[PDB]
RNA sequence: AGGAGUGGAGCCUGCGGCUUAAUUUGACUCAACACGGGAAACCUCACCCGGCCCGGACACGGACAGGAUUGACAGAUUGAUA
């Protein structure tokens, strides 16, 4: 029923991670977003270094890409699949680029559209 | 009974000794010594002098979105576009 933002962005970010996509980390994922392979762009909050979040900013509006502002960047690294070992391990991932579509080629959910309708207003 | 011999010469080969950084070593009566199919330039390769590589599965902990991987130049190689 309900797939408010916060639930649907771990379903899309699984989903890219089964079929490639979701490039981890400020690197390749500032690779990405200038090679212009990017469609979405998850910046974690409680950053510290403010270079970091602002350089990302600049990124995103530059090549016009939409920027997702989650926060607890270690629930990030939960989603992304950086945690591994059962529920363990957890490095921060404080920043995201989901490749070849906010979606993958494998499956079309409609938790990916909710994105974009969340997106366009 | 004899034939061809060889042991003598020079050379080719295997063995010991000597030598050497190293001259890798197995096998000393028939039943070791042109034997290991053993005619070694490299390889072979075991030996000697130098120098890269991990091709140290997997399990448990650390570190980690930066763990870790290559690398052009000049030095350097106390040999090399290692």
């Amino acid at each position: 029923g309900v797939m408010d933002v916060n639930t649907a962005l771990q379903e899309v970010l699984k989903t890219a991670l089964i079929h490639d996509g979701l490039a981890r980390g400020i690197r390749e994922a500032a690779k990405a977003l200038d090679k212009r392979q990017a469609h979405l762009c998850v910046l974690a909050s409680n950053c510290d270094e403010p270079m970091y979040v602002k350089l990302v900013e600049a990124l995103c509006a530059e090549h016009q890409i939409n920027l997702i502002k989650v926060d607890d960047n270690k629930k990030l690294g939960e989603w992304v699949g950086l945690c591994k070992i059962d529920r363990e391990g957890k490095p921060r991932k404080v920043v995201g680029c989901s490749c070849v579509v906010v979606k993958d080629y494998g499956k079309e959910s409609q938790a990916k559209d909710v994105i974009e309708e969340y997106f366009k207003c």
